[PDB]
């Protein structure tokens, strides 16, 4: 993609020129990524982030250098000073062009102050000088959009090279410090507080030429009105100082906000992640209140630092009516006498130190104190614990091999205990070493310390070759499937086609619409647990290594699956490679070459299974212990209010435009005078009062069109949360978290204090686009005639380019969202990534992301700053009529006329294009308007508490019956559950199986109304449909499959509605076993329990379910897989508690593991999705072509038969004691 930027003359680079191409593209047809133009390779962001990297690493450098100052990513500035200086010529220019022009101004006024006869001389005087004036609007708004282009793309660059350099360190952070941060701050850097630095550098030289030009207006000012000049300039400094404080303190604001911002977006990730478990249990209102008071927090802290924007726009808005005000107040009283050559160049001068000093100056302060805590925390973040890189590789002897020697190491250094001590084992070819031990041993933290992401304490590793990584908890990363297996590794059929069928995945496959090609959705939410195991261990099959850790890939796998991948993968493609297993599953421990067992950190005992069973030692004892702008601003106040808000907007400008108007009228009275005087106290009264009721209307609508758009903001988000609380789990399921949780932090976050301020700014300067134009038209009334194809062009260059840039901004905002999702996936599989040595290959995929991104956005500022080159074209055309019209007709004008409408017409350029590219930009944020209001109307799910509620002690039975029920995800999508009757009576345990994709979890899907069923389910002849969700789902206790530990104080992780005492959680505590675990905490009930679960052992939360549940004391509990990722020692423990604790409570039981289920009162047998057999265990073990004693006799003829006597002694203690 040929950038014409690099095949463009200066001529047509000024203004754009090369990109009419791009134009006439995007007129006829839709733009997309490919019409697009590769940035040029001075911008790519390799070498953007490549540049600021070396730069901030000799700053690291210089700091811990002679200096031992801490180090500064503020002072960076280093490597962009010499290339954003040169961007201060344009600056100085423009901001010394604008104090040039006003002279040509009063020297054009003069000519019809003096008079305008028949003196041709003069004309031809003050044509020269309405010429001079026109090529000085000109060369005045190309030296704007020169500037104000090549600012907005040196401020890109560092947004392009500090995320670059966020990835960068992102993908080189050890493992204290992704504990000390998480991906959602990460991203959050990355998205929101990176985006200040294309902001930073807009206004930054304004903070020299702000005061500097004022300087040189009273230079020039003085030299015409005298000290009064001061006067003016003096209630201009007050503004600095003043507007300083709007700045700053507005800052403070803005990132005492950001805390509750981030916090409301952390909580709500939370709701969305963990939706399904909240709803069932029932704790949508306790989340209701959780993000309902980190908004009226939050939405007290934008109602300030947005009525602190509306008293700095209005501050700006009515700046210069103050200065001329304070100006000519004090020019009269002192004595002198208002001509309008004096007071229109001191018009014009003041509203060019206006726009200067009283905008770009605040907002170049507001985007310093802004980005500068950006700048901040993302040296907070590139400041964080790296991973040691990795020494170097010393002289292999080409053997290829692991080998640890007293291996010690802490995953806390902190923790008194090591996480391993003194492991010893050395790996050759052709070895299989498997893992055993209890659960939170080490076998993982084993794993990782061969990967180099444990760092020993004491102990040496060395490793030496190509490692492939399985974690324990399988990585499934967006993009296709054969994608996901080939990790950047070349498609090859055959070798792909053997590792699928030894990992077991062509019937999976071969019963999915697309098979391998089908498009898995994000955290494999399209997959099943077994299925995501398995994509995991062919993905690292496929990249063919020397050594491979595999952390326990059969823990999610039925026995079946398990044992063919056991067979077919490990031991037959792993047959000549290095390869350390990590198992709970004793059953391979007969197949593996060599056996290590780890129990808290110690190696037990390293050897073959057969010296372990010559040692006598028992491995079960071992591990035994507009309608959108309509419904927008009606969101906010009622019409009226925004009938009072067009009225003060249109009484704010009329006023504005008054004051000119009456200095004008002013001066046209003094000019027809005469002793005889002036009535000096009406003219200043009139002219003070028509200064105050700009300022107060200024003041008033900025304050009020703001309190407007963020009670709507407040409107729509409290209208969207509710419903979200409310949409039906299969929103959730074909919508992933990230596409909704955009919508609550961008799209929210634009509505809050994005949306209010590009609109209150649009609808300003279109206020004020009016005024420049109706003072010309009731100035020039034969204006009105070439006013009429002038906007006619206007509107074919609205129209044209909004056929292109409606696409550019699409593009822009849609590959915004890879650089995201590359950046959250990448980070997630962060130790597999680092495991392999593709660090490098996933830094050219995120810098091709960003190039992508840095492609669209590159588009958007030019075809922007075309768009503007164009629009101040027409705006210098309506500049030339005026100046123009009023010399062809000066035999017409008054010398105040000419002066208002010239001075105004001056003031519209740079104006136009900032009220025409809002409008542009307003109706694109607005579009993240029909976002936040495509969920206030979702299909909610069904009425959460009908008025005829149950019983209070219902369900006292806890008897639950099937008559005809099938569940369907979606309406009209495949059944997954056909023609369901069945019976549990009271109290009856009941366990559920059948193979990966029976129908398990549908069923408790079905139980909760997840998918509204068709049927009938009885629950103490109550059916489920004519009883609210909450009545139903509080009276369901469940223990899903993956446990969630939500944040904050476990208080809220047991009762966050708060319905008991602290007696009754330190019972259950006890009862969990978990209370000295937790007491030894210093936050016995409020320990800062951060999130992901990466700070607990995998078999212990679920026990706080069941805490949970003992505090909501449910006849039903409903276990979906709760013991996969356990050794027997929690795999015991649970169920015996549960023995002891739900004995009265209907225990309803999933779970591939026979020995969890084999005393279970019933066994529901589904297959396929359909109720086989439902019979005592013992007699389906009976029948031995049932599928079940299959399952069984699948796991080995030992432990089949064990499980045979096992169910029958149940069997008959049961029915005949
Ligand atoms: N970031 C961390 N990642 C993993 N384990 C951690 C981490 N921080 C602390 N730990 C400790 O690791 C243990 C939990 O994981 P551990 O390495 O013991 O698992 P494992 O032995 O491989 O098997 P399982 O987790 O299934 O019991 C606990 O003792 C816990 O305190
Ligand atoms: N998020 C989802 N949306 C729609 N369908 C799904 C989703 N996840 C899984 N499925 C499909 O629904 C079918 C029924 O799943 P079911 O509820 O039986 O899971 P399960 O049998 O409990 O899983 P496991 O056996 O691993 O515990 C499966 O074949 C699966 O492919
Ligand atoms: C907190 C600041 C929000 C508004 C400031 C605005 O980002 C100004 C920036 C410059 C504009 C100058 C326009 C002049 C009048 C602006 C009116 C206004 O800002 O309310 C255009 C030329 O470069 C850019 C676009
Ligand atoms: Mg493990
Ligand atoms: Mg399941």
């Amino acid at each position: 993609k040929p950038n014409p930027l690099q095949d463009a003359n200066l001529c047509s680079r000024v203004f754009f020129w090369w990109l009419n191409p791009l134009f006439k593209i995007g007129h006829k047809r839709r733009l997309e990524e490919d019409d697009m133009y590769s940035v040029l390779p001075e911008d790519r962001s390799q070498h953007l982030g490549e540049e600021l990297q070396g730069f901030w690493d000799k700053e690291v450098l210089r700091a811990e250098n002679d200096a031992q100052k801490p180090s500064l990513t503020r002072a960076i500035i280093k490597c962009y000073w010499k290339s954003y200086l040169v961007l201060g010529i344009f600056t100085l220019i423009e901001e010394s062009a604008k104090v040039i022009q006003p002279i040509f101004l009063g020297k054009i006024i003069n000519y019809f102050e003096n008079y305008d006869p028949m003196d041709s001389v003069a004309l031809n005087t003050a044509y020269a000088y309405a010429t001079v004036l026109t090529f000085c609007t000109l060369i005045l708004a190309i030296l704007h959009h020169l500037y104000f282009y090549h600012v907005q793309c040196a401020g890109m660059r560092l947004r392009v090279a500090m995320c670059h350099m966020i990835y960068r360190k992102a993908l080189r952070l050890s493992n204290m410090a992704m504990g000390k941060t998480t991906t959602g701050q990460i991203v959050n850097l990355l998205s929101n507080d990176v985006n200040k630095f294309d902001q930073v550098t807009v206004f930054l030289h304004f903070l020299w030429a702000g005061p500097l030009q004022a300087i040189a207006v009273t230079a020039l000012l003085w030299m015409e009105i005298g000290i009064s000049c001061l006067a003016g300039m003096a209630v201009l400094i007050i503004l600095l100082p003043l507007q300083s404080c709007f700045g700053k303190l507005f800052s403070s604001l803005r990132s005492k906000t950001a805390t509750f911002t981030d916090a409301r977006i952390r909580t709500m990730n939370e709701v969305i992640t963990g939706i399904r478990i909240i709803k069932m249990y029932a704790w949508e209102k306790s989340f209701s209140n959780l993000i309902t008071n980190l908004r009226k927090k939050e939405i007290s802290k934008i109602l300030r630092s947005s009525c602190l924007r509306g008293m700095n726009l209005a501050s700006f808005f009515s700046a210069s009516k103050i200065i001329v005000f304070v100006t000519f107040t004090t020019y009269v009283l002192l004595g002198s006498v208002i001509t309008a050559s004096r007071v229109f160049v001191a018009v014009t001068l003041y509203g060019a130190v206006r726009l200067t000093v009283t905008l770009f100056f605040p907002s170049a302060i507001e985007r310093v104190s802004e980005a500068i805590v950006s700048i901040r925390r993302i040296q907070t973040f590139l400041l964080l614990d790296e991973i040691s890189q990795r020494n170097r590789q010393l002289p292999s002897d080409g053997k290829k091999m692991v080998h640890v020697q007293d291996f010690t190491a802490f995953w806390d250094k902190a923790s008194e205990t090591p996480t391993l001590q003194g492991l010893s084992f050395t790996v050759r070819p052709g070895e299989l070493l498997a893992v055993v031990g209890p659960v939170g041993a080490g076998k993982s933290s084993l794993l990782s310390a061969v990967l180099g992401e444990l760092a020993p304490s004491h102990g040496l590793v060395s490793v030496h070759g190509r490692i492939a990584y399985v974690s324990q908890q399988p990585w499934v990363f967006s993009g296709t499937l054969r994608s996901n297996i080939l990790f950047g590794k070349k498609y090859e059929k055959e070798r792909y086609e053997k590792v699928i069928k030894a990992c077991a995945l062509k019937k999976d496959l071969q019963l999915l619409e697309d098979g391998d090609l089908t498009v898995i959705g994000d955290r494999g939410t399209t997959l099943s647990g077994g299925q995501k195991a398995r994509v995991n261990l062919a993905r690292a099959v496929y990249q063919d290594a020397d050594i491979y850790l595999l952390d326990d890939p059969l823990s999610a796998v039925d026995a079946e699956v398990s044992r063919h991948l056991f067979e077919l993968c490990i031991c037959q493609i792993l047959h000549e490679k290095i390869t350390i297993l990590v198992t709970h599953q004793l059953q391979y421990l007969k197949a593996a070459s060599q056996i290590l067992i780890l129990k808290d950190g110690k190696m037990v005992q390293k050897g073959t299974y057969t010296e372990f069973l010559k040692s006598g030692i028992d491995f079960g004892s071992l591990l035994k212990k507009f309608q959108a702008y309509k419904n927008y601003f009606r969101a906010g106040a009622h019409w009226i209010v925004f009938i009072f808000l067009i009225l003060l907007n249109t009484a704010a400008q009329v006023a504005y435009v008054l004051q000119d108007w009456w200095l004008s009228y002013w001066a046209n009275k003094q000019s027809m005078l005469n002793t005889e005087k002036l009535d000096l106290n009406w003219y200043l009264g009139i002219y003070s009062g028509l200064t105050v009721a700009t300022v107060l209307f200024g003041i008033a609508r900025s304050l009020l069109v703001f309190y407007v758009l963020v009670n709507s903001s407040q409107t729509l988000h409290n209208k969207m949360f509710e419903s979200i609380l409310k949409a039906p789990v299969l929103f959730f399921d074909r919508n992933p978290i990230g596409r909704i949780l955009n919508r609550f932090s961008k799209d929210i976050g634009h509505l809050d204090d994005l949306l209010p301020l590009t609109f209150l700014d649009f609808i300003q300067t279109l206020l004020q686009v009016v005024g420049v134009v109706s003072v010309a038209v009731a100035v020039i009334p034969w204006i009105a005639i070439p006013l009429v194809p002038l906007g006619i062009i206007f509107i074919f260059l609205r129209r044209y380019f909004l056929e292109t840039s409606r696409d550019v901004k699409r593009l822009e905002s849609t590959t915004r969202s890879p650089v995201f999702s590359h950046l959250s996936s990448s980070l997630q599989g962060l130790w597999t990534i680092r495991a392999y040595k593709a660090e490098e290959r996933c830094q050219e995929l995120f810098d091709a992301h960003q190039d992508l991104h840095s492609e669209a956005w590159f588009l958007f500022l030019t075809t922007s700053r075309w768009f503007a080159v164009r629009l101040d074209a027409i705006c210098a055309m309506f500049v030339i009529i005026v100046a123009f019209g009023s010399l062809i007709l000066a035999k017409t004008l008054d010398a105040g006329q000419v002066g208002l409408a010239l001075s105004y017409a001056l003031t519209l350029m740079g104006m136009f294009q900032w009220c025409v590219r809002q409008s542009a930009e307003v109706e694109n944020m607005m579009i993240s308007v029909e976002r936040v209001i495509e969920y206030t109307d979702l299909e909610k799910e069904a009425p959460w508490e009908y008025q005829k509620r149950p019983p209070p002690a219902w369900p006292h039975e806890g008897v639950i019956i099937f008559d005809n029920v099938n569940f369907m995800y979606s309406p009209g999508g495949p059944l997954v559950l056909k023609h369901l009757t069945a019976l549990i009576k009271s109290q009856e345990k009941v366990g559920i199986v059948g193979r990966t994709g029976a129908g398990k979890s549908s069923l408790i899907s079905a139980l909760f109304r997840l998918s509204e069923p068709e049927g009938k389910i009885w629950i103490d002849k109550i059916l489920t449909t004519e009883i609210g969700l909450h009545d139903l789902r509080k009276k369901m206790s469940i223990i899903p499959q993956e446990p969630v530990l939500f944040t904050g104080t476990m208080r809220k992780n047991l009762d966050p509605f708060n319905e008991h005492t602290d007696e009754e959680l330190w019972n259950a505590l006890q009862e969990v076993q978990l209370k000295e675990t937790i007491e030894d905490l210093p936050g016995k009930m409020d320990t800062e329990l951060a999130e992901s679960g990466s700070n607990f052992s995998v078999g212990q939360r679920q026990l706080v379910c069941l805490a949970r549940a003992i505090l909501r004391k449910n006849q039903i509990l409903i276990i979906d897989q709760a013991t996969a990722n356990v050794d027997p020692r929690t795999d015991e423990l649970i169920q015996k508690k549960i023995r002891e604790k739900f004995a009265h409570c209907t225990v309803l039981t999933i779970a591939h593991r026979l020995n969890t289920i084999i005393d279970s009162d019933k066994i529901m047998v589904l297959d396929s999705g359909r109720l086989k057999e439902y019979d005592e265990p013992y007699v389906l073990l009976q029948n031995k072509e049932s599928l079940f004693y299959k399952m069984v006799q699948q796991l080995g003829k030992a432990e089949a038969a064990a499980l045979t006597e096992t169910a029958k002694q149940v069997y008959f203690k049961r029915n005949y004691p």
